[PDB]
């Protein structure tokens, strides 16, 4: 039953960069809740201002460790703070800098875990994602021989020089000049995981080399948070309303969100798509929403379509989520055309919300997105997507409403509690 959980990771609110942190924390508090013991170690990255435990030794130079603690019943969490630990920069400072800091992590955990055994037991398992807790993750394995996990939330496919691993202690770890730091966190692990089983396909070229002990455990969505509740009226007021707050009368509305990028989230595919229907008779009952910023070429690209049409709106500024939630809750559809996607999080959002996704076929989104619940499509293909919005435009009966309820009850089905018992299960 009850098992003791020591969890590494990098971010972890309230210091966050992308989605990576909130995910940790909900994992976090979702096995708390069922009962276990967590203990999380994670950087403090200049957020706190912990107590000194006692030195390290990291390439050369002595080190001051430095640990806050914030205790909620079953949940302990670890703030390590001392040399680059105290930056700022998340993933940096540079690219150096960076993994200086695992390294440093990996050492000072080491410190801070057997400052604490001092105390009490040893933990069941030890939880470590992402390459960048790897030096931790092997470290604590290492020297405490106890069962690791590693969960993988996105791969990065990038080497490290062996000199990093040197200076981490895990020399045994290098026998090579560069080194995976991701093949070397599956390799020591006594299991792996990866956040959908979509991903774990779409990666076998990697993810193969752990046959025998890998798995998936996907990822959940805080459905408290989005959800309809939040919202007044009903969705056809909600997107009458939205609509003509954005200069446009009414018609079915397709929405995107995300950072604008090449051959990643995909907003140059959903451009282009919208050229290639620019033609058509029915491009006229249809409402676009372009909600992000990046590349400045792809910016323009979509500010000019903007102008060329008074059917698409687009919004490089920062929304909040509770903006967004209301988006979600009063448009028709959002488009996902992502070139890969570990796990599926907006899909979740807008389902919870009764938006119907239009999604490339990638990674989780293939496991999110069932055929009574959304369209697939083909990734980086704007004809299939252009095609895809047809077809949903041709959808509009108001049995698009089977549609939206059968999205709500899939999304919800992915809960942080399955996770946290799939976690459980791997543990032990
Ligand atoms: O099981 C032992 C190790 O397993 C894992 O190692 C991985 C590496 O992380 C991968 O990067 C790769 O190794 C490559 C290596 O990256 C590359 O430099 C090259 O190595 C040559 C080397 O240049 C040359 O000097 C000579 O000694 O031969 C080497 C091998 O021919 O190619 C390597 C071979 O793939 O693959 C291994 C496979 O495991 C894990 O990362 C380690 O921590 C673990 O110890
Ligand atoms: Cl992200
Ligand atoms: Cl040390
Ligand atoms: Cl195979
Ligand atoms: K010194
Ligand atoms: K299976
Ligand atoms: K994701």
């Amino acid at each position: 039953r009850h098992m003791k959980v020591l969890l590494l990771g990098f971010e972890f609110l309230p210091v966050k960069v992308g989605g990576l942190a909130e995910a940790l924390t909900a994992i976090s508090e979702a096995l708390a809740s069922l009962g276990h013991e967590v203990l999380v170690f994670t950087p403090s990255h200049g957020r706190f201002q912990g107590e000194e435990i006692g030195k390290i030794r990291v390439f050369g130079e002595e080190v001051q460790v430095k640990v806050s603690y914030e205790e909620r019943g079953n949940l302990r969490i670890y703030r390590i703070g001392g040399g680059l630990l105290d930056s700022e920069d998340v993933y940096g400072p540079g690219w150096d800098g960076l993994i200086r800091k695992a390294v440093t992590f990996g050492r000072a955990s080491v410190l801070l875990l057997n400052d604490l055994l001092r105390e009490e037991p040893l933990p069941d398992v030890v939880h470590f994602h992402d390459w960048h807790t790897v030096f931790a993750g092997a470290l604590i394995k290492k020297y405490f021989k106890i069962p690791a996990v590693f969960t993988i939330h996105r791969l990065n496919k990038s080497k490290l020089p062996a000199f990093y691993f040197h200076e981490a202690g895990l020399s045994e770890l290098a026998p090579y000049p560069d080194i995976d730091p991701e093949h070397t966190g599956g390799y020591i692990a006594d299991i792996v995981t990866t956040v959908s089983r979509g991903y774990l396909i779409d990666e076998w070229g990697f993810f193969r080399n752990f046959e025998g002990k890998i798995t998936y455990v996907f990822n959940g969505i805080d459905c408290s948070f989005w959800n309809e509740s939040y919202l007044t009226g009903s969705r056809d007021e909600r997107k009458k309303s939205l609509l003509s707050k954005f200069g446009m009368d009414e018609g079915v509305t397709f929405m995107f969100i995300g950072r604008f990028d090449r051959g990643q989230k995909g907003v140059d595919v959903l451009l282009k798509a919208i050229e290639i229907l620019s033609s058509k008779k029915e491009f006229q009952e249809m409402r676009f929403i372009i909600i992000g910023k990046g590349d400045p070429e792809l910016e323009g690209w979509a500010r000019s379509l903007e102008e060329k049409h008074g059917n698409v709106k687009v919004i490089t500024e920062m929304l909040s989520r509770e903006f967004v939630r209301e988006l979600y809750g009063s448009v028709d559809f959002v488009i996902i055309p992502s070139y890969f996607e570990p796990f599926g999080l907006v899909a979740l959002e807008a389902m919870c919300l009764g938006a119907i996704p239009i999604a490339s076929a990638v990674g989780g989104l293939r496991d999110i997105i069932t055929n009574e619940t959304g369209i697939l499509v083909k990734a980086g293909d704007p004809g299939e997507l252009a095609n895809a919005i047809l077809k949903a435009l041709e959808l509009s009966r108001s049995d698009l409403s089977k549609f939206r309820e059968n999205c709500k009850k899939r999304a919800m089905s992915f809960s942080w509690e399955k996770s946290a018992e799939r976690y459980v299960k791997a543990y032990a």
